[PDB]
């Protein structure tokens, strides 16, 4: 059974900085009256913030972390989400630090149902360098599923009006997620990306706080004084051409709300990686993200590996999870007497199942990606690019594949917000 579904999505892309929560949440307001007036306005039945949407990412310490933090169901961050909710009858997604009750940190991103209660929050599982700085600790659950009830949505593919009501199985992934473990584990994994391949996931929602490639990661450099300030004179120079403050663009706010333009389907060149245009999404990074969601795009090899059994082992070999990773201390292949059940048939390896060369082929999948945008430590250059894209399983690794829909994308270093009326099909 088949069943056409209309979601409009919202994306918020921000630009916050460590000690200017109440700020950040009043632009916040700014930002979501302007979407309203919009000429080609429409409610949005789900709202996606950036990791760490009101407090800011690069934190040094513990300490500095901790006047910031709040539990899942308190603070700022959760009656912002909460309040949106009831103001737009909608999903609210927002990445905040969190506290539990056994006085544990993790960069998490809470749900909201249009009820005004959380329903779900997801925590991050695969961890960057700078959570490292407040000790923060592994999704112990790793990558998760949920679904979300959404009303007067879904149509059988004979309806003329989206009345029906479907239950999406969502699955939300926080930056490191999408990289290798820990920058160590092979490329060729996919972890979260096949992650939703093998669990059938159809709504993909990413809070980030990537990176543009100018930034400094170099840890010789970081640690060398003569060279990190030598190294952020770069940095300096390249915001002052752009006629913006240091840390960013703030207050200014670039608007696509409710139009069809598409985003440009671009290869990476030396020239898509510089930090100019700040109206224009960074396609360095666009066509990086797509890669990374190598097993949702059609890959004409997949043939040759299906028919040779090239990738059994690996899918058999597979585990949920790297081995040293927080989720095995709780939980925990053959070729035996053991029969083979539904979980191992829907496994995946670079795309590849046991059944078929290429699993998701004949799917729909719709992802969205809230990145922020600005500069934190003089160091640090977020890509902003926020975006909305479709995998639509139709038979290039970047934006020239054609099994990807770019559905629209938000500036590289400019507050704002984009809506779209994302269409695709699932089936019950």
């Amino acid at each position: 059974t088949k069943l056409l579904v209309s979601l409009k999505v919202l994306v918020i892309q921000l630009n916050p900085q460590i000690g200017q929560v109440d700020q950040t949440i009043k632009r916040t307001w700014s930002i979501l009256d302007k979407v309203t007036k919009s000429a080609t306005y429409v409610k949005p039945d789900i709202i996606l913030f950036p990791e760490f949407a009101l407090t800011g990412y690069s934190f040094h310490a513990r300490k500095d972390i901790l006047p910031y933090v709040t539990k899942k169901d308190e603070g700022p961050s959760f009656e912002l989400a909460k309040s949106i909710s009831e103001k737009f009858q909608c999903y609210t997604i927002i990445g905040y630090p969190e506290e539990d009750d056994e006085q544990k940190l993790y960069n998490s991103a809470l749900v909201v149902n249009p009820q005004g209660g959380q329903i779900f929050n997801y925590r991050k599982t695969f961890l960057y360098d700078t959570e490292m700085n407040w000790d923060c600790e592994e999704n112990p659950e790793g990558f998760q599923t949920f679904p979300m009830d959404f009303s007067k949505c879904a149509k059988l593919s004979n309806e003329d009006s989206y009345n029906r009501d479907v239950t999406l199985k969502a699955s939300i992934g926080i930056c490191m997620d999408l990289s290798p473990y820990k920058f160590m584990a092979p490329f060729n994994h996919f972890e979260f990306s096949s992650f939703c391949v093998d669990n059938n996931v159809e709504l993909i929602l990413c809070p980030m706080a990537w990176l543009n490639s100018t930034s400094i990661t170099d840890k010789q450099t970081l640690h060398n004084n003569s060279l990190l300030e030598a190294a952020k004179n770069k940095i300096a120079f390249a915001l002052k051409e752009q006629g913006l403050p240091l840390a960013g663009s703030q207050g200014i706010y670039q608007l696509k709300i409710g139009d069809s333009q598409r985003t440009p389907r671009v290869p990476s060149d030396d020239s898509t990686s510089e930090y100019k245009d700040m109206d224009e999404p960074d396609m360095s990074n666009v066509n990086y993200w797509i890669l990374r969601f190598f097993p949702f795009l059609y890959f004409k090899l997949r043939i040759n590996w299906f028919k040779n059994s090239s990738l059994i082992e690996s899918i058999l070999g597979k585990t949920r999870m790297p081995l040293d990773h927080e989720y095995y201390k709780d939980g925990k292949l053959l070729d035996s007497e053991e029969v083979i059940k539904d979980t191992v048939l829907e496994k995946t390896f670079l795309g590849t199942s046991l059944g078929q060369p290429w699993k998701f082929q004949g799917k729909n999948a719709i992802l969205v990606l809230a990145n922020r945008c600005g500069t934190e430590d003089g160091t640090t250059i977020f890509a902003g690019s926020s975006g909305i894209y479709k995998f639509n399983g139709k038979k290039s690794l970047d934006s020239l594949n054609e099994s990807v829909e770019l559905l629209g994308n938000l500036g590289k270093g400019l507050e704002g917000a984009i809506l779209r009326e994302v269409q695709f099909e699932v089936f019950r």
